């Protein structure tokens, strides 16, 4: 009766496989919040949280819950009741920014786009200008529909109309650049197992001095206690205010995965994602499948295949669950039973795994009679893996 | 620059010592939130939560963020602005209810005694005729003042008042007794990182149909879309509402630390937890040092030490902690200066530990002068491990 699981290959968009050096760590004996082992590495985290998104911000630090709860800390932090909040929304990750603006008293500005697109961020801007709002919240990249969203622009915008631009790139740190500097993102959040590949459960968060004044200012409360930023950022500095009993094993997975980021570097990570994006690409090619969505904005980190008619996606998920041990995901609301999502994220973006998903994928598919040429992907795969 | 750090003795209120079982369990693979193998995991914890919060409550699964996003979800889900919220205050903790429960637009009504003794629940069941409250909301035991409060007459008062019964149990649970059924609580949530020796960041709660169908009736929405213990419900059920991404590995964690309170036996390990508070008790004694508090209404796992005049009680802490690797509690806020408290919590709750910190404590206490005696702290806790 000690616990006993499958080892899974996991091609979801997360939570996805954790690196075994990741793993090994967190059978280390605990230390307590306030031990100066402990202090040690929160500093040191820290540090290495303002590389990770790009960043010279004092603030960069983790959020003990889900990335979600990082998102709604932050929001929570700087919305007060009727503050005009823009959300452009693109796909299911947007409603959720929405549903915590709305509930933390915002008048929100939605705008709106097909499922499998972006916006040009001059549709965006041009709102900007016109509403005015404190806030403008988005998603960097969005697993629903795989599509990645240009920020560069709307944050020069966000800042010359003097907003504050949030981004959720939980998705896309540590897998697709994320440079919060250069656009001029003021409030950032990512997650940790997704492209970090860290286990799920707590959320990175930076802002800068814009994002800080306004977190200050809170004359009224934070409606969150346990997401008060102005108590969290006592925490991560010298006071050391004993807000909550940090999570000790998890920022010793958190430190030993983003010094894994690093050690790799950046730019070659994030070449690394795209080469395993490409093998990939073109085995489900080879297959005779094709993909969903606007080419031009496909997050590199989700590949978005179309169910073909008259296959059950869903049994097919499930065949490749329980006699591969393959993890993909489905769609469940507007794109349910039109697409699987393979990610490619962390260390699950290796050519291993690619190889895996692809004869996993292929053969489940013959068995649901699928009017595929067997042989092709996997050729198709190793020829980008070789080349 | 892999993690490195020192093994510690750890003898405070917690976060306290993992047990190795668990520690080891850390290190599996991750499965994803929707796999079999991760709902039968969730299954099986959800009984083992009924078993450890002794309820046949359908509600018992964990919320993912420490123990006071635990609080703060209940709390948000069962407050409405203008409802009345009696807090009985004796520490540290009824004032985090407080901040809570006015953060979501509560009426609260207080009632403060002095740190170091519990209210007669005669009087707290008057307040409660009196006010009528929707809620009462409570600490089982409070570590800042080391005082453990009855609270079987008061939930037995909040069932005939119709008043919803809320305790936070986080540093009982798994150590003392704590009978959700038998005392009528209606909500009554956990933490893991106290007699339970589970890396801190996550949450059980447990909560009856009474609790359930206030959630059920939101009407105006909770607040805090992650605390939302409505989406929270579907999540841990049948439907598998995608309400956030389980924490994997803590849940593993969670798993394996419940099960070894249950291997162990409840009442054997209440027994075991008063044993080594015995013995650390008749060394501290012996060793010619006074404990804090109401003798009373003693909390069976926290032993508030009083630092004698003219020793500076920061300087002995850091010099166990820096020589010894052994960490005890200092006190901030009234009790600072006054006590050192002892934690003999879960897997730090044992006879070596025990016997370590007395060693240690004697020898920093003889280096800063120090009008004690011996080896008669050790003969003292040894006497009581013999008997
Ligand atoms: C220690 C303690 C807490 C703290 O919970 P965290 O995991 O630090 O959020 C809450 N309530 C009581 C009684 C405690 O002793
Ligand atoms: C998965 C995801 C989130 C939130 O994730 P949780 O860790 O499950 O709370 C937010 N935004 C995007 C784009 C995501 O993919």
């Amino acid at each position: 009766r000690e616990l006993c699981t499958p080892l899974r290959t996991i091609m979801t968009p997360g939570p996805v496989e954790v690196d075994p050096r990741v793993l090994r760590v967190m059978s280390t004996p605990v230390v307590g919040q306030f031990d100066p082992a402990f202090t040690g590495i929160m500093n040191e985290t820290m540090e290495m949280l303002r590389e990770l998104f790009q960043t010279k911000n004092r603030w960069a630090y983790p959020i003990d819950g889900t990335s979600r709860a990082g998102i709604e800390a932050v929001l929570a932090s700087v919305i007060e009741p009727e503050d005009d909040v823009l959300i452009p929304i693109y796909g299911r990750f947007g409603y959720l920014l929405t549903e915590i603006a709305e509930r933390y008293g915002a008048n929100v500005h939605m705008l709106e786009c097909e499922w499998g697109t972006v916006f040009d961020p001059e549709d965006i801007i041009r709102e900007i200008k016109k509403v005015k709002p404190k806030i403008v919240a988005m998603v960097h990249g969005e697993t629903s529909t795989g599509r990645i969203h240009p920020l560069k622009a709307i944050g020069e915008a966000c800042r010359t109309e003097d907003a504050l631009f949030i981004v959720d790139a939980v998705a896309t740190i540590g897998g697709c650049e994320v440079k919060v500097d250069e656009w001029k993102i003021d409030a950032a959040i990512g997650g940790t197992q997704k492209c970090l590949s860290v286990p799920s459960g707590m959320a990175p968060i930076t802002y800068n001095e814009r994002v800080a004044d306004v977190i200050a200012a809170r004359n009224r409360p934070i409606t969150s206690n346990y997401f008060d930023l102005s108590q969290l950022e006592d925490y991560w500095s010298e006071r050391r205010l004993n807000h909550h009993t940090e999570a000790t094993t998890m920022l010793y997975a958190l430190r030993e995965g983003v010094r894994l980021v690093l050690e790799e570097g950046l730019e070659t990570r994030f070449e690394r994602h795209r080469h395993h994006e490409a093998a990939l690409a073109a085995g489900i090619k080879a297959m005779g499948l094709r993909l969903f969505g606007d080419d031009s904005c496909k997050m590199p980190v989700v590949t978005c295949v179309e169910i073909p008619g008259g296959i059950d996606g869903e049994s097919v998920r499930d065949m490749l669950l329980a006699q591969f041990g393959i993890e993909i995901a489905s769609s469940f609301g507007p794109l349910a039973g039109k697409i699987w999502r393979i990610g490619t994220m962390g260390y699950s973006c290796r050519k291993e795994n690619v190889l895996f998903v692809l004869a996993g994928l292929e053969a489940v598919l013959l068995r649901h009679n699928a009017g595929i040429e067997a042989g092709k992907a996997l050729q198709a795969a190793l020829d980008v893996y070789e080349n």
